[PDB]
């Protein structure tokens, strides 16, 4: 029969009218989907996933027509064999709407009539469900949600993203009982986080990944100055408060911002074995170690001191920064690539905090003088450009492809041979890769005159590829035409776009600078509103102690008479005119406070922090003395981290 | 040339005395081995681990042999090629070593003379790092740690266990150079922690996953009463702090303490999709959620009152329990399989605790009586055994093959014609798989009969396999020779191994249940050592904050005088001649503690802690009385946690 004996989940009738079959994937829904579904009249074909990837008939969709009845224009009948009803039920994420369009698209071609008799539904997972206590809620849309939630008599934000967050009884009871469940009839022909969760935000140049990795490892207090821990201990933090994906995923991010020719400014500090240019990969998580760079310390400075906005973690049971205080041009500095659209090559950080202190000099600057400072791109692991014309148009639009060149010199090797020397290559050009195809062209008879091709490099003497040249043979010619035809000129295709106000922008550098400064301001105004508000409580609690201290007889005497700590309290507020929180840290003074060197660490401290608060207002006050700070503490990042740049940038 | 290129790593010096070439595992040391080398002189050739598994001419093999030179009988020459040495760099641990063999073990066979004329060496990484400050230490074998460490002149344990756990240039330094390195000559032929990390211990039944996993949810407080989190939270915690292995390891381990179907009493209890008896896996780990069940609370009831010793986690950064304090017989009672050598079936817990105290009221009891108690295993998943001959092997000699054989009966169906009705499955039986066997039999004509066959197992009617017979056919003949062909009757191979003190045992029933009772004496009593301890000690602060509040006045008195909180302290014990303790307890009093009621909740505290203190005393004085608290005790959580039994015994 039409039965898939272990692939298909057998439904009891036997009449198509009565019968539906549920297509859902076998990861996300499958067990789920079989265990709650109604199995006299039910059926499931929980399909792979990863097989339905980017013919069109793979063993798969063979079980999907094998299972239904029909075929093609070769025995077509929809009065044939089971299922009057096909529900398509995929997750709401990427990777379920993938192939939701998947299987939609298929149906169109192979399948065209099922549409026209509307046999194929969608399925309507609820939402939301909202929480209180012994009431919670199931909603199927937004402008449903308005409507539930005011309304609440006695007054949790959750958002149903996958099938497999529910149990069975609720998958039966909302999305599969002919009863309450409401399907969808399809009729037409076949974009957010996957964007959020890839573009570096403009300010301070992370992916949430990055991010997510760079502040867990402050949480963790994985300083620059404690030692190395295992990256299991970091990643699996990450894991599983800020970034619930494989392990994987967040290693490899981890260890990339490790590597010094992948990062002109590494942002871990690893031990242990991180990969290669030729692409080895980094040692076992539980095996390398890991920390903050001094650097990084630069991209954390003051998160704590209120001056970024912290969200909810995906469950709301943690708390992360949607960004960091980012004290030195990350975005600019390390640059951002990855795999798909966003790409940004790496800079000086001297030039660009140079650029910076410019534009904070002057707000109508163009391009022009920007670029005075901000010669060009500086990649970590050096080489040449090869013009000023790539980058101009790049920093200008923001798009231009730049030519990078590797560094060769051709040396003599006596008895009148020659010898082509690589130093260093182009950025994110995998050397093995490169020497393979060198090789491959030798093999073929593509290139003429090379006799060997050896990768010398190592730790102690860099970047060695080392091409012999024959006797009979010219080698600036080989060289020009190794360029010409392999990795060792590669172009980079500039495209600087990037997360700005929520939303992606495409920026010039220029715009990249000023959104970047801006923040600066916004990070050094805000810690300043934290410092002033955090010393004027303090010395709020200080005039509290002093009154207390200096009549402690009376504060004792009051509080031994009173019967409970609530009396204490107003009986401390009535007769010291303390404020409640004066009276409360005064109830809570330990005895110890009460020696004789004490009372002076109390007013000193009083007293040198009435004048911290004068200098606070005093910044606040004016925005040139606030911008001038943003400058020094600039100035400072880029005297203590500023280097020589490493690529060379020729012109004719 | 023997190049390679893109696959080895080439050297400059050309004359085969002088070079050395090392084979190293790609992703353990690969990257690192090519950078720290010395490329005058060393070649790198990093292998891929995984496509050499368990033809030995794989294409991996083909580079070592293209790279030396050399070859087999057709062309043998030791005297032909590069590198007069070869040097195995593998890893420490278990996949590290497996290559080491492997690649011993094709020498010996295809290339025989390179062990004759010693061209293969073994490195020999440094084995451990000990360290103070800036005195850190390289030694290479168990004996000479002894003599370094047994040495320090003013006076942190490390063991190098992956070469991925080393920079470069230390692996130069150590591992590679000619002069301070030390390798190995071969010259004969081709289990720790392999077992460790993988038999159950006696006591609290499980293996490190588990216990780490349940640890967690301690730790993290994730109760049953507090609601659920995203399994991504529980397997990020575990990865991180105690199992530095991919998510997925720890996840699966999860999710299988989470079915109804896998565990007679399940550990942890899941919300969202867990997979099924088909097999379908659980969901995303960001989508189902988690958290203990009243069940484990059992499992780790007073784990915090010092009951079973905690060890360092892998870095030494946490500290885990050996065991948990496991207040029910967990080993036995869900038992324990896996992948590999042990095998011991689930049983009830109402008969595993009476099996308990039937001891614990008579130490020579027999195998015997202790079966008039436990019946034999039950099953989960239900279903009938066949004889009391298995069982009573398994519990003697440990060893025994049980028959499990599902539910099944003869069902009319009118019109003359019958049907085959299977309600319950033998354990950790895939139905799928057994549905697709069952209907190839029918498809090849080996059984003969079906002319259908149905899974109709959902949530609201349980298992459900509907085999349609035939009117010209026996039913009852056809169930039989179902048993006979396929997994619906299956073996339970019994394999009562476990650990015991620390190595692994092989134990038969009454063994097991010694062991068990003998460690909830041995918790029981610690904690009952622990309270009382805990009790002095607060005992002797109360002592001590009495005389402090009856004489406030001179206590206030001496400390306003007291220049320091150290001669505050010392003028404490001179004049109210409290101890050390109580002093410090004073100081760090705060005056709240001074209001009325307060001296009163005091007096009360001590009066009935006195007699806390008291009836401690009377529990371990006597060993009878402490006994008869563990069976108190068990007794309980046997009627709270005691069910019926699932799985028939017949007999004949």
């Amino acid at each position: 029969v039409a039965s898939l004996p272990g692939k298909l989940a057998d439904c009891s009738s036997k009449s198509p009218e009565e019968c539906e079959i549920f297509l859902v994937e076998g990861d996300s829904a499958g067990g789920s989907t079989k265990s709650g579904r109604d199995s006299r009249t039910q059926a499931i074909l929980p399909l792979r996933g990863k097989i339905l990837n980017v013919i069109l008939n793979n063993n798969e969709i063979r079980q999907m027509i094998t299972a239904f009845g029909t075929g093609i224009g070769g025995d077509f009948d929809l009065a044939k064999a089971r299922y009057h009803k096909i529900v398509i039920m995929t997750d709401a994420d990427v990777d379920g709407a993938h192939i939701r369009t998947l299987l939609l698209t298929f149906f169109y071609r192979f399948m065209r009539p099922l549409i026209e008799a509307g046999y194929v539904y969608i399925a309507q997972p609820p939402l939301y469900k909202l929480t209180q206590g012994k009431q919670k809620y199931y909603v199927y849309n937004d402008r449903e949600l308005d409507k539930l939630k005011s309304e609440l008599n006695p007054t949790s934000i959750a958002r149903y993203k996958g099938l497999g967050e529910m149990n069975a009884d609720q998958l039966w009871e909302t999305t599969m009982n002919p009863e309450h469940r409401a399907l969808l009839q399809v009729k037409l022909e076949d974009m957010s986080v996957i964007v959020a969760r890839a573009l570096p935000d403009v300010r301070d140049g992370l992916k949430p990944v990055h991010r997510r990795i760079l502040y867990g490892l402050n949480e963790q207090g994985m300083t620059p100055d404690k030692s190395y821990k295992k990256s299991a201990r970091i990643v699996g933090d990450v894991m599983g408060k800020y970034h619930p994906h494989g392990d994987s995923s967040i290693y490899e991010a981890m260890v990339r911002m490790a590597q010094d020719f992948s990062y002109r400014y590494p942002l871990v500090d690893g031990q242990g074995n991180f990969g290669s240019m030729d692409g080895d990969g980094a040692a076992a998580m539980r095996y390398t170690e890991a920390r903050m760079t001094k650097i990084t310390l630069e991209l954390l400075r003051d998160i704590n001191k209120d001056t970024i906005d912290f969200i909810d973690n995906y469950d709301g049971n943690e708390r992360e920064p949607s960004v960091l205080p980012a004290r030195f041009p990350n975005l600019l500095a390390n640059g951002a690539s990855g795999i798909a659209a966003t790409n940004i090559p790496p800079h000086n950080l001297t030039e660009l905090i140079n650029g910076v202190l410019s534009l904070s000099k002057n707000p109508d600057i163009s391009i022009a003088e920007l670029m005075e400072d901000i010669e060009g791109p500086d990649f970590p692991t050096a080489g040449l450009i090869l013009g000023k014309s790539g980058i101009r148009r790049a920093y200008e639009t923001g798009r231009g492809s730049i030519q990078m060149r590797s560094r060769a010199v051709i040396e003599e090797r006596g008895g009148g041979r020659q010898r082509i020397v690589v130093t260093e290559i182009p950025f994110q050009v995998n050397k093995a890769r490169m020497i393979e195809k060198i090789a491959e062209l030798v093999r073929d008879k593509k290139i003429d005159g090379i006799t060997d091709l050896r990768d010398e490099t190592s730790l102690r003497t860099g970047v060695r590829v080392v091409i012999d040249v024959r006797k009979d043979a010219n080698a600036s010619v080989i060289l020009n035409n190794l360029y010409k035809q392999t990795p060792l000129q590669t172009s980079f295709g500039v495209n600087m776009i990037a997360l700005v106000n929520g939303r992606p922008k495409l920026i010039n550098l220029k715009e990249a600078l000023v959104h970047y400064l801006e923040h600066q301001k916004t990070v050094v105004r805000r810690r300043t509103q934290y410092n002033l508000r955090k010393a004027k409580d303090r010395a709020h609690i200080l005039e509290g102690l002093r009154i207390a201290l200096d009549h402690i007889d009376e504060i004792i005497s009051t509080i031994r008479e009173s019967d409970t700590d609530k009396v204490a309290m107003e009986s401390l507020q009535q007769r010291f005119k303390l404020s409640e929180k004066q009276a409360q840290a005064i109830l809570d003074m330990r005895l110890r406070r009460l020696t004789g060197l004490e009372r002076d660490k109390i007013e000193a401290e009083y007293n040198e922090l009435l004048n911290y608060i004068s200098e606070l207002e005093t910044i606040l006050a004016d925005e040139e003395v606030l911008l001038q700070l943003v400058r020094d503490e600039l100035t400072e990042i880029r005297d203590r981290f500023g280097d020589d740049r490493r690529t060379e940038i020729q012109l004719g």
